[PDB]
DNA sequence: TAGGGTTAGGG
């Protein structure tokens, strides 16, 4: 069995309407669900606007994911991997960007190998591995672009990642000014 | 639109 943090789903945007067994009865289409939640204030009882579900299966949730856009007691919701709580205390960790940066990767590495690792995540769109502008030399990192938020956000959740036979670290690209602003 | 009484003892 796989485990729960990769088998979740966060459900943003809910309808006020929707409840656990509303959003059971949607997301139920694609596979046989674990958990199923709609989070509400304590006091009030109202809805928070977002909530969670669980598949018995990452595959589900692949197929889940392949199935937007979802429209819930007719509202469109947006749908995320979930991001645990630890990593959600991360600067970026909740954007939805379909840019990677890729860290530590070694002098020699050349896009095929960056291809070779990211290509079985999605459709890849623009490879830049970084140079110093002035003296032409590596830097160590990359950035890769794709075609799918989601493809980055199954991405980062993963721990390691192998590129050019070696582990990297890999994390959502924050702009120039939002990684001023996480400094 | 980021979590449900779900996060550092006591030896």
């Amino acid at each position: 069995k796989e485990p729960e943090q990769l088998r979740k789903l966060f459900i943003g945007g809910l309808s006020f309407e929707t409840t656990d067994e509303s959003l059971r009865s949607h997301f139920e289409q694609w596979g046989t669900l674990t958990d199923c939640v709609v989070m509400r204030d304590p006091n009030t009882k109202r809805s928070r606007g977002f909530g969670f579900v669980t598949y018995a299966t990452v595959e589900e949730v692949d197929a889940a994911m392949n199935a937007r856009p979802h429209k819930v007691d007719g509202r469109v919701v947006e749908p995320k991997r979930a991001v645990s709580r630890e990593d959600s205390q991360r600067p970026g960790a909740h954007l939805t960007v379909k840019k990677i940066f890729v860290g530590g990767i070694k002098e020699d590495t050349e896009e095929h190998h960056l291809r070779d690792y990211f290509e079985q995540y999605g459709k890849i769109e623009v490879i830049e591995i970084m140079t110093d502008r002035g003296s032409g030399k590596k830097r160590g990192f990359a950035f890769v672009t794709f075609d799918d938020h989601d493809s980055v956000d199954k991405i980062v959740i993963q721990k390691y990642h192998t590129v050019n036979g070696h582990n990297c670290e890999v994390r959502k690209a924050l702009s120039k000014q939002e990684m001023a602003s996480a400094s």
